[PDB]
């Protein structure tokens, strides 16, 4: 049972390579997860310089590979695909469609490296508008709460998820980002295929006052429900 790897605090490393409309960038993340409380504390740094898209547009890319840190109440533990795939892990893919603008396509490999949970990601963004809300940096530095709806994909011995993120524009409007996600196990062992349910996520974005590099400090809670 992979769930046994998550009874305490687990260190996390996130590494992302991106290209959006030919702007290339990399982000490195460090922090920890405590699934007992559905709690993620992470600090992300753009190692190539300035991030060419707003930080909030990368939150699902940078964290949805660590949905293994969701708190599954005991009565629903037989629905926790994510932990059950550990330690060998899973491949997560996402298509993120920004209404009236471009899209992101991501691939991540999520697994243990020793006692550390690692998220290795590639992002490709295309057909963004030069001064739309994303390349024009018109998004506020904040993050609304929302749910991730999960369904089983028995075919792939995995799960799918669908959800809408509403990013706050600086003028009071909303920039919608439709998400379609699929996860497939990397290993051979059996995994838990869940009944339909969702993850309730809440996120606070902040800055480290002594950090001069372009960065994002993130506190996130993720809790399974719907059953
Ligand atoms: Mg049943």
């Amino acid at each position: 049972k992979g769930e046994e790897l998550f009874t305490g605090v687990v260190p996390i490393l996130v590494e992302l390579d991106g290209d959006v409309n030919g702007h290339k960038f990399s982000v490195s993340g460090e922090g920890e997860g405590d699934a007992t409380y559905g709690k993620l504390t992470l600090k992300f740094i753009c190692t190539t310089g300035k991030l060419p898209v707003p930080w909030p547009t990368l939150v699902t890319t940078l964290t949805y590979g660590v949905q293994c840190f969701s708190r599954y109440p005991d009565h629903m533990k037989q629905h926790d695909f994510f932990k059950s795939a550990m330690p060998e892990g899973y491949v997560q893919e996402m298509t993120i469609s920004f209404k009236d603008d471009g899209n992101y396509k991501t691939r991540a490999e999520v697994k243990f490296e020793g006692d550390t949970l690692v998220n290795r990601i590639e992002l490709k963004g295309i057909d963004f508008k030069e001064d739309g809300n994303i390349l024009g940096h018109k998004l506020e530095y904040n993050y609304n709460s929302h749910n991730v709806y999960i369904t089983a994909d028995k075919q792939k011995n995995g799960i799918k998820a669908n959800f809408k993120i509403r990013h706050n524009i600086e003028d009071g409007s909303v920039q919608l980002a439709d998400h379609y996600q699929q996860n497939t196990p990397i290993g051979d062992g059996p995994v838990l295929l869940p009944d339909n349910h969702y993850l309730s996520t809440q996120s606070a974005l902040s800055k480290d006052p002594n950090e001069k590099r372009d960065h994002m400090v993130l506190l996130e809670f993720v809790t399974a429900a719907g059953i």
